[PDB]
């Protein structure tokens, strides 16, 4: 089928979709719009938000809903229904935290303060719960990589931009990132993708 | 299987699970804890949040992950993988919005300010997007009820508590709420459930 992903020129919420396409070796149009075209693009979105993924003429929206759709019947989904639930749960827990940041906050002064408070007073609790959850296991769910691992690597990459020492107390979570970054197809995408801050 | 749902004494985030159980005619323990006992239970949870669902001893978390698990392979999921994606997307759009409200904000000043902002400016836009998405169809996705319809009913019920005129310009969205409440199993639950504000 023909796929067309539309998002801004940044990793952000479209990156999980881009990782999945890379991993599954599926061709797609990576459409990155500029701020100047937002007004026009927006008037075509079902709920005024991106990313959207057009599949053979039909529009899908919501990054995680799209990620789940693309991984259905693949090795990234989770081996059992219980495990698939755990994958969804970990992704939503991560997404819940990322959604707490004031990404659209105009006033930089207030924005910086909130980011710093979230990374100092809240992040540590989530990092510890994730580390405890993973224990000595190779991956977050099951005995093989799932898109939950992809999401951890993606979210942590952005958090590290604002809090470099985020994982200084959790080497096991760093190892996990490295294992994700070591997957051949993923490594290739990470090396070739457009370099953006977020 | 043996199901035990744990949450606070309110509809909130556990209600979608309660609707699914009622619709599917599944018995479960509806455990509603007291604030005074939350800090004790919280310490035993991998991620310290509720609702959680114990399935034959195994614990699951994240309301939507659990809802998806329960509806898999049932008539409440979409009829195709694409339709299943639409269901997931609608639920996430609604959840994203409801999650924007500062429910735990102690500062009545900031809390009231954000509630008014969300209800006065954002809500109308979402309502218009939803009405347009629904069009003249009976349900949000496909030709039959899905858990996305349940979620609309649940979400709008709480929104209507703070903004009763929410749907005065959207009769079709009111009718959808009524269509869901009319389903025998749901109507039975609605009339039997604990009467709470949220
Ligand atoms: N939870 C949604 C997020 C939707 C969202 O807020 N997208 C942002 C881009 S990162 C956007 O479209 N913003 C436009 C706006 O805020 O009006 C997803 O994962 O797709
Ligand atoms: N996004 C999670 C909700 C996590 C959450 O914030 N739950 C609230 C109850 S509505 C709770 O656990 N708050 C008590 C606390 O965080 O200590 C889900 O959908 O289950
Ligand atoms: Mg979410």
């Amino acid at each position: 089928p023909n796929y067309k992903l539309t998002y801004f020129n940044m990793r952000g919420r479209a990156e999980i979709i881009r990782y999945i396409f890379a991993y599954l070796d599926i061709q797609y149009e990576d459409h990155r719009i500029e701020q100047a075209d937002w007004p026009e693009i927006k008037s075509t979105l079902p709920f005024g938000k991106i990313p959207i993924l057009e599949v053979d003429g039909l529009t899908l929206h919501q990054s995680l809903a799209i990620a789940r759709y693309l991984t259905k019947n693949t090795d990234l989904a989770g081996n059992t229904e219980m495990e698939q639930c755990h994958v969804d749960a970990i992704v939503d827990t991560l997404d819940d935290f990322m959604s707490c940041f004031p990404w659209a906050e105009k006033k930089q002064d207030v924005k910086e303060q909130m980011f710093n408070e979230l990374l100092t007073y809240n992040a540590p609790h989530l990092m510890q719960d994730l580390d405890t959850y993973l224990g000595g296991r190779e991956w977050l769910i099951g005995m093989s990589v799932t898109w939950a691992d992809f999401y951890w690597e993606i979210c942590s990459t952005t958090l590290l931009v604002f809090k470099p020492d985020l994982l200084d107390n959790h080497p096991r979570l760093v190892t996990l990132r490295k294992k994700v970054q070591a997957i051949p197809a993923v490594a290739n995408w990470i090396k070739r993708r457009p370099q953006t801050k977020l």
